[PDB]
C-alpha cells in the first residue's frame, strides 16, 4: 500500500467450501450413461476436504491481515476483533467455522448465524424470506437485456461449449436420447418462474450444463480420482465448459434487476461495516471494535454483489468466476490525512490449489484480482475508491423495498 495508508477492517463476503451437489435430479442421471459418483457426506454439505482447504484460506488470512498490522502477528486475536456471520445451512456455518481454525488456531471463537435454521435468513435470501417480492414482467425483461437477445435463442451463442458437454457426458448415447439426438436441440433454453415471481430458472441446456460443469469442478476441488469420468483433459475444455456455468451467474444473479432484490440486504451490511453513514439491520453481539467481518454465503451473493456494484472479473488459474471459497474482499484503507477507501479483491484458490490443496502462504499466495468499480469514477489507478463515493453508489444500487425493516 501507499506510504501511510493504514488499513482499519476488512469485510469478507465467502462462498462457502467445497460441497456435495446440492441436489441429484433425475435429469442429471439421465443425461449420461455413465455413473455419478458418490460424495462422501450428505448432498448439499461440505465435506472435510472443503473444511479443510477453507481452513487453508483462513490461514492465508491470517498472514496477509497480521502483515498490514490489522491483527496480532502471533497468538490469538482478541474475540471483539472477528465475527463470523454464517448463512443457515450446515456448508456455510461449518465454513464459518473452518475460517475461525485457520485464521486463528486452537483460539476459543465461535461463528454467528439465525436462531432458526430451518428458515431463510433474510440477509442471503431476502427474496426468499419475504421481505420483498420481484415483478414476474420486469424479471422476464430484466434478464433478455443482460443476455442481449430473447432467452429462448441463448443456446445459439454456446454452440462449442454444449457440444464439449454432450461429449463430456456421452450425451447420445444416455437414457435421456434412448427417451427422447443433439444435446442444444433437445434443450432449448428459457426462463421459468413461478407464479409469485420469487423462484426463478434458466431451463434447458445452458442451466444444465452450467450445474454439471460446477459439479465436475466441484469433482476435481473435492480429489476424486474420477472426474467428469476422466473426460475433461485440457485448460481449454475447462474453460469451455465453466463459460456456460458464469454465463448462467450472469444472467441469474448478475442482472441488475435481480442482483439488487437478492443483494440489498447484504451490501447495506457490508457498506455500513466500511463506514458508511446509513441504517442497516446490526449483527447481533458484533463489536464496535471489529476488525475482521466473515461473511460466509453462496455464489449467488458473491454475483449478487458484482451486479449491484457493476464488478467484473476472471480468475486466474480458476475457471468459475465464484469459486469454492472464494471471496470478495473489501477493505476499509485510510491515508495519513484520515482520509477513508474502499478497495475491493476477489481472492480464491486457483483450481491446481483446490486440486493439491496448497498451502497458501504471502510467499506462495492464493489468488487475487484487484477489482473496478465502474461508477466510481474516482477511484485512484491502484484501485481506491474514496467511501464517500462507495456510499452513494450503493445508495443509488439498492431497492428500498428490499431493505431489512
Ligand atoms: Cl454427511
Ligand atoms: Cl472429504
Ligand atoms: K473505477
Ligand atoms: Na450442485
Amino acid at each position: 500500500a501507499p506510504a501511510g495508508f493504514q488499513l482499519e477492517r476488512v469485510v469478507i463476503l465467502s462462498r462457502h467450501g467445497v460441497r456435495a451437489p446440492t441436489k441429484m435430479t433425475q435429469t442429471m442421471r439421465d443425461v449420461t450413461p455413465h455413473q455419478w459418483p458418490e460424495w462422501p457426506v450428505k448432498l448439499g454439505y461440505i465435506t472435510p476436504r472443503g473444511e479443510h482447504l477453507i481452513s487453508l484460506m483462513g490461514g492465508f488470512y491470517r498472514e496477509r491481515f497480521q502483515q498490514q498490522g490489522l491483527l496480532p502477528k502471533d497468538n490469538c486475536p482478541t474475540p471483539d476483533a472477528v465475527y463470523v456471520w454464517a448463512d443457515v445451512d450446515q456448508r456455510t456455518r461449518k465454513t464459518g467455522e473452518a475460517f475461525l481454525a485457520g485464521l486463528a488456531p486452537q483460539c476459543d471463537l465461535a461463528i454467528h448465524h439465525q436462531q432458526n435454521t430451518q428458515q431463510a435468513d433474510p440477509l442471503f435470501h431476502p427474496v426468499k424470506a419475504g421481505i420483498c417480492s420481484m415483478d414476474k414482467s420486469q424479471v422476464h425483461a430484466a434478464v433478455e437485456k443482460q443476455a442481449g437477445t430473447p432467452i429462448e435463442t441463448l443456446n445459439q451463442r454456446y454452440q462449442a461449449s454444449l457440444a464439449l458437454m454432450s461429449s463430456v457426458l456421452d450425451f447420445p448415447k444416455s437414457p435421456y436420447c434412448q427417451q427422447h439426438c443433439d444435446f442444444s436441440q433437445a434443450m432449448p433454453s428459457r426462463l421459468a418462474i413461478n407464479d409469485d415471481g420469487n423462484k426463478v430458472a434458466l431451463e434447458g441446456a445452458v442451466g444444465l450444463a452450467s450445474t454439471l460443469a460446477e459439479i465436475f469442478l466441484l469433482e476435481h476441488a473435492q480429489g476424486m480420482p474420477k472426474v467428469a469420468w476422466g473426460n475433461i483433459h485440457t485448460e481449454q475444455q475447462w474453460n469451455s465448459l465453466l463459460k456456460l456455468h458464469n454465463a448462467q451467474f450472469d444472467l441469474m444473479s448478475r442482472t441488475p434487476y435481480i442482483a439488487k432484490h437478492n443483494g440489498t440486504p447484504l451490501l447495506q451490511t457490508i457498506a455500513h461495516a466500511l463506514g458508511s453513514n446509513i441504517t442497516s439491520r446490526p449483527l447481533p453481539d458484533i463489536s464496535p471494535d471489529n476488525k475482521i467481518l466473515f461473511i460466509a454465503g453462496h455464489d449467488t451473493n458473491i454475483a449478487n454483489i458484482s451486479g449491484m456494484l457493476g464488478m467484473t472479473w476472471t480468475l486466474p488459474g480458476q475457471p468459475d468466476n465464484t469459486p469454492p471459497g472464494g471471496a470478495l474482499v473489501f477493505e476499509r484503507w485510510v491515508d495519513n490525512a484520515g482520509k477513508p477507501y474502499v478497495s475491493v479483491n476477489m481472492v480464491y484458490q486457483t483450481l491446481a490449489q483446490l486440486h493439491d490443496q496448497a498451502p497458501l502462504t504471502l510467499q506462495h499466495p492464493a489468488g487475487s484480482v484487484r477489482l473496478n468499480i465502474p461508477g466510481c469514477s474516482d477511484q485512484t489507478p491502484d484501485g481506491y475508491c474514496p467511501l464517500s463515493t462507495f456510499s452513494r453508489l450503493v445508495s443509488h444500487s439498492v431497492e428500498p423495498a428490499c431493505q431489512l425493516p
